[PDB]
């Protein structure tokens, strides 16, 4: 069995860093991951890699001819505690769909026969600021089981989480796409624990971890690292490790509930956010 | 003559909240402007309808039969300053492409007439996290001939600005859709001037302002305006009112030229915001 999730979010809230860190500490407690870039900036797996990114299936495929001339040995890459890595990349600004490459990708990797017996979880990394075309791929073909939305206090992220829920609604009648909780990356704001609590309440998920706003991220990723790789000993090391063991043992696969900009306001003056 | 501008830049960046105080500070000076909301959020006139948000166009078109039955009379709502305002909307996540409405907005204001001879400026609030479908019509289709950027020293933000960028130029062999300029909406980190600054001329253009973090924006959008109509005395008032002179001012309208990650990430190195 492999468990298939999905790492959703608006830009900029810490998706790939959060993934990233998640998995290499899957990957310390002995956990075998591959991790598929499904967002154009394309930088999802550099931090298991040591690179400057990955070269994506859309350019190797341009280059190879085809995407069927494209070997999975030669696609696949394989970083710190041998978590395995693909970008799927996307169109250039102003060509296309953004999320066609996404659709490529993942059919690629099925065809191909990437997700082999061995994997205990596949985590796609995907933009979440619109859910349509191959960004809403995993969830509208049943790709990824367990989303996790990372989230903060800010009301643009907070929308978000709620709009990616709208979108696992609405493919609810087949397939088994589901919310697996929300991850508070943390802007360092009072009561914003409390603030995502709640809001994973009113949705009928919870919030699985609050990840601390922690500098040593930016020194780790200068360095093309994981916190969990640059250094073991660190706090946010151990935040990862919290996450992933609650990913691990987590139970709660919810149809999620919407909510209207009305209830998503009074969570914000509730909590005090706009105020603090 | 009208000046068609739109504001780019990724979610939560700060579009809504500049576009409507700048337009709100263009209407103290006597300029006549229409506010058309681009992004699904469709909260983009908010502020100056003193509302909730505005009901959209397919939201309208959908009640009344077709978009062809609707009347632009009762779609174009007049707030603040006697700007007027419509917003597009969209479909709903996981249906169809995000983009679809702005599409339908922009043909339906312009057949019936809209863009009537007495604008000074229509200034389109676009989403900009993805440069395709209708998010990038108004550059494909030469709707918007000044665009400004919204970003800030985050790397999320200027990676938009650069994509923005990109997209600028693949249609730049038509139309005339140039880039006018980068605002940065500050995050309150050391350098964030000089960063954007430097980031402006590399691609060509200028940073016409710097936009201060001031809570008095909190302040006054939990009264559903702008700080210009708020606390006519505010510093941040008067912020808004630089950058509308700035605006109007502005002669510099250039063909960008794109950067490389490479060069986005020494520009981060540099200024020391990572290390900040
Ligand atoms: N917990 C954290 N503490 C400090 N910095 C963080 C944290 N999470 C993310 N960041 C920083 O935030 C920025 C955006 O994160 P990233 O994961 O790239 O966002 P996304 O993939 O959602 O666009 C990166 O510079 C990253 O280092
Ligand atoms: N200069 C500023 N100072 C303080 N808060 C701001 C400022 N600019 C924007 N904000 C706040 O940031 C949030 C996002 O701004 P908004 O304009 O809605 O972003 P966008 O339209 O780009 O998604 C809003 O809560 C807004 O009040
Ligand atoms: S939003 Fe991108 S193409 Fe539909
Ligand atoms: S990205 Fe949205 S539909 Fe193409
Ligand atoms: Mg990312
Ligand atoms: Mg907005």
């Amino acid at each position: 069995a492999m468990r298939q999730c999905a790492i959703y979010g608006k830009g900029g809230i810490g998706k790939s860093t959060t993934t990233q860190n998640l998995v290499a500490a899957l990957a310390e407690m002995g956990k075998k991951v591959m991790i598929v870039g499904c967002d154009p900036k394309a930088d999802s797996t550099r931090l298991i890699l040591h690179s400057k990114a990955q070269n994506t299936i859309m350019e190797m495929a341009a280059e190879a001819g085809t995407v069927e001339d494209l070997e999975l040995e030669d696609v696949l890459k394989a970083g710190y505690g041998g978590v395995k890595c693909v970008e799927s990349g996307g169109p250039e600004p102003g060509v296309g769909c953004a999320g066609r490459g996404v659709i490529t990708a993942i059919n690629f990797l099925e065809e191909e026969g990437a997700y082999e017996d061995d994997l205990d979880f596949v985590f796609y990394d995907v933009l979440g600021d619109v859910v349509c075309g191959g960004f809403a791929m995993p969830i509208r073909e049943n790709k990824a089981q367990e989303i996790y939305i990372v989230c903060s206090g800010e009301m643009m992220a907070m929308y978000a989480a709620n709009n990616i829920s709208k979108g696992i609604v609405k493919y609810a009648n087949s397939g088994s796409v589901r919310l697996g909780g929300l991850i508070c990356n943390s802007r360092n704001t009072d009561r914003e624990d409390e603030l995502i609590i709640a809001l994973a309440n009113k949705l009928g998920t919870q919030m699985i971890h609050f990840v601390p706003r922690d500098n040593v991220v930016q020194r780790a990723e200068i360095r093309r690292m994981t916190v969990i790789e640059y250094d073991p000993k660190a706090k946010q090391a151990d935040e990862y490790r919290a996450l992933a063991r609650k990913v691990v043992d987590n139970k709660l696969l919810v149809i999620p509930n919407p909510i209207t900009m009305d209830e998503l306001e009074e969570l914000l003056m509730e909590f005090g956010i706009m105020e603090v």
